[PDB]
């Protein structure tokens, strides 16, 4: 599915959006949350837009004073950009869903965004507590509706090929 990637546009406003392609996702989470790894384990190799295949976006959204740049920044880009089709919301699969996560996933509902539950740094949990956690996770966020979670590691290759397979019918 991913062949040519490339950094293409660095918006500061969302008059500095490229134009609509053929398809398009975005990636949130806390800041030291893993976006990077898993960005880069995808890809195999403000808001910016990766060019991939030269037809479609994945979209590096910021991570969460500065405070209300960043709220405006993501606030533009969700209620301006609706050619969206995916939201992914990765959140740190080590510790228990952050009160910042369920405000995301409450304020993605009240604009009816798509959006799919990451779990992220899945190598990092001990064998003895991935099932503790696991639910959780689970338990937590299903109190807002049954979405779609998937247990990723960006170091085993945990849930990347389904991450993957997602992606490629989302946007193919």
């Amino acid at each position: 599915i991913i062949r040519d990637v490339e950094l293409v546009k660095v918006a500061r406003t969302p008059g500095d959006y490229p134009p609509p392609l053929k398809g398009e996702v975005a990636f949130v989470g806390r800041s030291n949350v893993g976006k990077s790894s898993l960005l880069n384990a995808l890809f195999n190799r403000s808001i910016n837009f990766y060019l991939v295949n030269s037809k479609y976006y994945f979209v590096d959204l910021p991570g969460y004073k500065e405070r209300m740049l960043w709220k405006r920044l993501v606030e533009d880009y969700f209620k301006n950009r609706w050619s969206l089709q995916m939201v992914f919301l990765l959140v740190d699969g080590r510790i228990p869903p952050q009160d910042s996560d369920l405000m995301m996933v409450e304020w993605m509902k009240s604009l009816n965004i798509p959006f799919t539950i990451v779990l992220t740094k899945m190598d990092k949990v001990k064998m003895s507590e991935r099932a503790k956690k696991l639910e959780e996770h689970r338990k937590v966020f299903s109190k807002y509706g049954e979405y779609t979670i998937i247990p990723t590691s960006s170091v085993t290759g945990e849930g990347i090929s389904e991450l993957l397979d997602l992606i490629s019918t989302l946007l193919k």
